[PDB]
DNA sequence: TAACCGCGTTC
DNA sequence: TCTTGAACGCGGTTA
């Protein structure tokens, strides 16, 4: 059956590896002692191990199971090598008493399918005793393949499934083996991934394949260099639909190869033939490019795969390429009767990406979603290369490349060219090295590391430690499909997250004083404090001792007095100093600090209780009203699907039943929600196997050390001499280079902490979430209280606190120990950190001493930190048009040279808002550093917000044409498919919807479309999602553009097609104005300023405080 | 007005 | 099949 599919793929995979390079290498045999400290002796091939899948093998009956490792030697070759194991899960017994005789029913009832039994003896941590040692046994079911593995568990299923079921009724005037299965166990993991963790190899480390098997040698450092090319197709487009493989054919392939690279173009498009060129965008990315211009477009696809088919690529880079270039190649190669698998081993697979035995394929796109950090507006290959590469590359609009390849191809080429280098660079640069290194320590392979979420990231390392200290896997949590509260059915529960306060908006600079009122109580307390403060700074915050620093008491002196002097001047005047406080790694530190781990809550010292909060959204129909809509929906008649209301799956059942209980709620109430949140109390366990925690202890350090090298970096920078152009360059480029590597470890990292609540996840836990959040919530609220008695809080956001601060407060000093060094102290910092560490440490952690003897050491552990950046020179925060409401989540702030220091929130970042919000905004924020007063500066932004104003009360006049069709656009996204979106009315849906009418049903067939649309002042006060047009349309032929024009208006005989006539500046004119009272006037009301922008009209409210 | 939703950010 | 979390701003509709 099913085996002949596999094993004929096998055999094809093996033909192509055999091909590009990848031999089957049989190792010596060796009857000698077989340890790693004789590695020179044993016969074998060392090699650097690039890749990994599962394949089937042959007695080299059915197809045997096994992985094949394809590794790089020394001697600059290749080589494959073969490991078989035999795939395993295991039954688990409800009497232990008993499990021999569950055997012998397995071994009768999986004959059919099974190689061995034997039983073993694995740690469960939901068992009673088992951290005095006591084991869970279990029945070790082993196979020949993974189809035979599969074939047992549909035999196994329907046992389950009758067991969980009533047993039946024979004699009523008053057990059987099978009733004895409680359940099997680690059934689902991925079979390579599960010979990887058992056989602990992994790719990227360095082995010697022999014949006892993989010997790591730890003598080599450094990766190999496989050879890496990056590829990028560019195609014909008819003018504003979309790329079609079957009407479209391919133009030009632009490639590189390890430095050197290639451009190969279709001359029946390409209007000439084309001269070697370079294309260097910077000294560090060079680029000179032969090309091989070809005939037929068969010429072109054949010359791709001949160069890919010399060169042997163990990767294969692309930017988008999974869903774009490499499916467009496939149909064009097969349209021309070529064959892809054939000739470069590249298929799609079941997830429709394009993949390859030998060659891992790296769509760098894939990293940019994941790991880079950048917001979605920022994920375009453009804004990619001018973040991490820092240079602008070529810019060309499509609707001209298809043209183009007549008029100015020499030009195109230069484009298509620039994409190229843009993605070899990027992979090299970023994604070679951090897919690779994590690939030392996950057990996937590089396709893999590189696309699966890091929730499943964390649950492959978390597996591998859970193996390795011999514990059992739990089976992947299941969501029920009906959970109740108070008898409502309930609709969503959840935990109390972060905290965050919006407290004052306006603008803040260095150079203009504020007042602050400080509480004196409060400098009273700080002087209790500080004398084991700065103990704390020097013991704990620098693992120093005071025996061996000097002038501890001239700091502690300089302190004391200018405390003094803030606690009698109560009331001052004076400059600010722009602080933030952000504790380093909050949830994951919390989590290390607490012992936190799924496995560590439970019911029924040892004990550490903990708060959360738990929120629930239900109906408030009570259960009489619910038992009562479900008979009803019992008796209709329903569609089939290829019939009863009990003939429907209950999942169904349940979808029809949440209709019925939404509708009769809001008739009963109108309250269709209703939103509850519970204190609750769990127990965290001190003493339970801390795999978990110490999981992310682990990966946090890891991550601490990236993060550490970009504040040394950050510091060389601060001595580079401003002349030494080199050195600045090589500093500036290994900072991006670390703040890169340290945000790419934090998704990771913190995905540790919501890994307890993802679907599917093996260590589900909803109360270690609440108390990871509410604890958190508990140290920023107490951090705020003390800079509020002592500055003014700006905003804060579940861990991190902006804040001014007087002149005059203690922030920065310099501790000299014995050793001529010197020791870092921001007061500030230390202050909160001595009270976080006063009142939030855990003095219940226990951890083995004595293994052998179940001993326990009780000891205080706290890794919650605070951390300054700071201060700087302006800080600027939105307020809302509404009254007493603030703006969380929206700011701007400048550093001391001038340049942004961070910009968030607004749409500027954004993905395709308003443009002209978005360069309005970007003209506004570096103008509030004019000036000279707070008066001063509010007119130098009121100056360019009226420019802005003059643009659009002038119905869009100043502008050329070239320059208006950017400014008034608004490009909004589609998730899914227009179809998806029945019964809903966005702005979005009928720009799609009319895009779809204009130009084909073919433009909203995928998923995640850009709909660039404009609002129309008609039909006159309709709602704004009718007046929506796709500003394709002012690009069509007259005859087309007026139809619809008429169509879209509902003005059935109109003669200005104008774009400025039907553009509805009003609308627009009402958008920028709601923008600049969010940015300027309102916030120039609460600082005490009168309108800067008198055009913009304040608020009734406004009107009505001002006087 | 208040509830509610899709998107895309900040944590 | 695969699949980290919650809090939030803002257009815009719906009750
Ligand atoms: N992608 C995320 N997934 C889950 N939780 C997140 C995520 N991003 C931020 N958080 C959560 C966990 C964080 O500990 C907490 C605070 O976020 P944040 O201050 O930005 O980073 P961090 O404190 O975890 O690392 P850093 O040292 O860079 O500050 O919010
Ligand atoms: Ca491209
Ligand atoms: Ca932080
Ligand atoms: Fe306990």
């Amino acid at each position: 059956a099913l085996s002949a599919q596999q094993l004929l793929n096998a055999s094809k995979i093996d033909d192509i590896d055999s091909m590009m390079g990848f031999e089957r290498y049989v190792p010596p045999q060796y009857n000698g002692r077989f340890d790693a400290k004789d590695i020179d002796q044993i016969p074998g091939r060392v090699g650097w191990l690039t890749n990994m899948h599962a394949t089937l093998v042959s007695q080299e009956n059915q197809g045997i199971s096994g992985v094949d490792f394809y590794f790089l030697d020394e001697e600059g070759g290749s080589f494959k090598s073969t490991v078989v194991y035999d795939p395993y899960f295991f039954i688990a017994c409800n009497d232990e008493s008993r499990v021999n005789d569950v055997e012998e029913l397995v071994k009768k009832y999986l004959e059919s399918c099974l190689k061995s039994l034997q039983i073993i003896r694995k740690e469960d941590l939901t068992m009673d005793n088992h951290l005095l040692g006591l084991q869970k046994t279990l029945i070790k079911l082993s196979f020949v393949n993974s189809n035979q593995l599969f074939e047992a568990r549909k035999l196994l299923r329907p046992i389950l499934q009758d067991n969980a079921n009533n047993n039946v009724q024979r004699n009523i005037y008053n057990v059987d083996a099978k009733h004895l299965i409680e359940d099997i166990r680690e059934y689902d993991v991925p079979y390579h991934v599960r010979v990887s963790i058992d056989k602990d190899i992994r790719v990227g480390k360095w082995y010697k394949v022999t014949q006892q098997g993989f010997i790591e040698d730890t003598r080599k450092i450094a990766f190999a260099d496989p050879v890496v090319m990056a590829f990028d197709i560019e195609t014909t487009k008819p003018p504003l639909k979309f790329r079609d493989s079957a009407v479209d054919q391919i133009m030009m392939i632009s490639y590189m190869i390890d430095g050197e690279g290639f451009l190969i173009t279709n001359r029946e498009i390409i209007s000439e033939d084309i001269e070697d060129f370079e294309y260097t965008p910077k000294p560090e990315y060079p680029g000179f490019f032969t090309i091989f211009n070809e005939n037929d477009e068969v010429a072109l696809l054949q010359r791709f795969f001949e160069h890919i088919r010399d060169v042997r690529p163990t990767v294969i880079s692309t930017f988008n390429g999974d869903f774009f270039d490499w499916p467009f190649i496939h149909n064009r190669s097969k349209i021309h009767g070529l064959d892809m698998f054939d000739e470069i081993g590249f298929a799609p697979d079941a997830e429709g990406e394009y993949k390859s035995s030998y060659c891992s394929h790296m769509d760098c796109f894939r990293w940019v979603k994941r790991d880079s950090y950048l917001p979605q507006g920022s994920q375009g290959l453009k804004a990619v290369t001018q973040s991490k590469l820092g240079y602008n590359p070529i810019e060309l609009d499509p609707e001209l490349m298809t043209p183009y390849a007549f008029e100015k191809p020499q030009h195109l080429s230069e484009y298509s060219v620039s994409d190229a280098v843009a993605t070899y660079y990027l992979y090299m640069k970023y994604v070679h090295p951090f897919i690779f290194s994590l690939c030392t320590i996950i057990p996937l392979n590089p396709d893999e590391t590189l696309r699966k979420g890091t929730g499943t990231l964390c649950e492959m390392l978390l597996m591998v430690q859970a193996y390795q200290h011999n514990i059992l896997l739990p089976n992947k949590h299941t969501d029920p499909i009906e959970r109740f509260y108070d008898g409502h059915l309930l609709e969503s529960e959840t935990y109390v997250g972060g905290h965050v306060e919006s407290l004052e908006a306006g603008v803040f600079r260095s150079d203009l004083k504020n007042e602050f009122k400080i509480d004196p109580s409060a400098i009273d307390e700080l002087l209790q404090e500080l004398p084991e403060a700065l103990k704390f700074s020097v013991e704990v915050e620098n693992k120093s001792s005071v025996d061996k620093v000097t002038n501890f008491e001239e700091i502690k002196n300089q302190i004391t007095q200018k405390l003094l002097e803030l606690k009698e001047n109560n009331i001052r005047n004076e400059l600010p100093l722009i602080y933030h406080v952000d504790v380093a790694s909050m949830y994951p530190n919390i989590m290390t600090t607490n012992r936190l781990q799924p496995d560590s809550i439970k019911a029924e010292t040892c004990a550490r209780k903990l708060k959360w909060a738990w929120r629930g959204e239900f109906f408030p129909s009570k259960m009489d009203e619910y038992n009562m809509i479900k008979r009803a929906l019992q008796n209709e008649t329903f569609p089939n699907k290829n019939l009863t209301f009990d003939e429907l799956s209950y999942a169904d059942q349940v979808i029809h039943i949440k209709k019925r209980l939404t509708e009769y709620s809001r008739k009963v109430y109108h309250r269709v929600k209703v939103s509850e949140i519970v204190e609750r109390e769990a127990i965290v366990c001190q003493r339970e196997n801390p795999f978990y925690v110490d999981t992310v202890k682990s990966f946090r350090d890891r991550r601490y050390e990236f993060k550490g090298l970009a504040k040394t970096w950050k510091g060389n920078l601060s001595k580079i001499d401003p002349s030494d152009k080199h050195a600045r360059d090589e500093a500036k480029k290994m900072i991006v280079l670390y703040d890169s590597l340290q945000l790419a470890h934090k998704v990771i990292l913190n995905s540790f902490y919501g890994y307890v609540m993802r679907k599917g996840s093996r260590w589900y836990s909803m109360e270690m979430a609440g108390i990871t959040c509410l604890t958190g919530a508990t140290i920023i609220q107490m951090a705020r209280a003390l800079v509020e008695r002592v500055g003014r809080p700006l905003e804060l956001d579940t861990d991190g606190i902006w804040c001014i601060l007087p002149k005059s407060f203690p922030e920065t000093y310099f501790f000299t120990l014995e050793n001529g060094k010197k020791l870092y102290l921001s007061y500030p910092c230390s202050m909160l950190n001595y009270r976080v560490h006063q009142k939030f440490t855990n003095h219940q952690y226990q951890e083995l001493k004595d293994p052998l003897n179940y001993i326990y050491e009780t000891h205080s552990e706290n890794t919650i930190f605070f951390e300054v950046d700071g201060p700087y020179k302006a800080m600027i925060l939105p307020s809302s048009k509404e009254e007493g409401k603030g703006i969380k989540k929206r700011y701007a702030v400048f550093n001391e040279d001038g340049s942004l220091a961070e910009l968030k929130g607004f749409e500027l970042k954004r993905r395709g808002e308003l443009q002209l919000i978005k360069n309005f905004q970007s003209d506004i924020f570096k103008v509030f550093l004019e000036g000279d007063t707070l008066e001063g500066c509010y007119s130098a932004v009121a100056s360019v917000c009226n420019r802005w104003l003059d643009v659009l009360d002038s119905h869009g006049l100043m502008l050329e044409d070239e320059d208006l069709v950017s400014l008034i656009c608004e490009n909004r996204s589609m998730s899914k498919t227009l179809k998806e979106y029945e019964g809903q009315k966005s702005t979005s849906i009928t720009t799609a919807r009319r895009l779809g009418d204009f130009l084909g049903e073919d433009m909203v067939k995928d998923k995640g479309l850009q709909c660039k649309y404009i609002i129309s002042s008609k039909p006159f006060n309709a709602p704004v999602t009718e007046r929506a047009i796709p500003v394709a349309i002012f690009s069509a032929d007259i005859p087309i553009k007026r139809s619809f024009l008429r169509r879209w208006t509902l003005d059935p005989s109109l003669e200005d097609l104008d774009i400025r006539t039907i553009i509805d500046w009003g609308y627009y004119r009402e958008r920028l104005g709601s923008a600049i009272q969010k940015i300027i006037t309102i916030p120039a009301a609460l600082q005490g300023v009168s309108n800067p922008v008198p055009r913009v009209e304040h608020p009734d409210w406004l009107k009505r405080k001002i006087a």
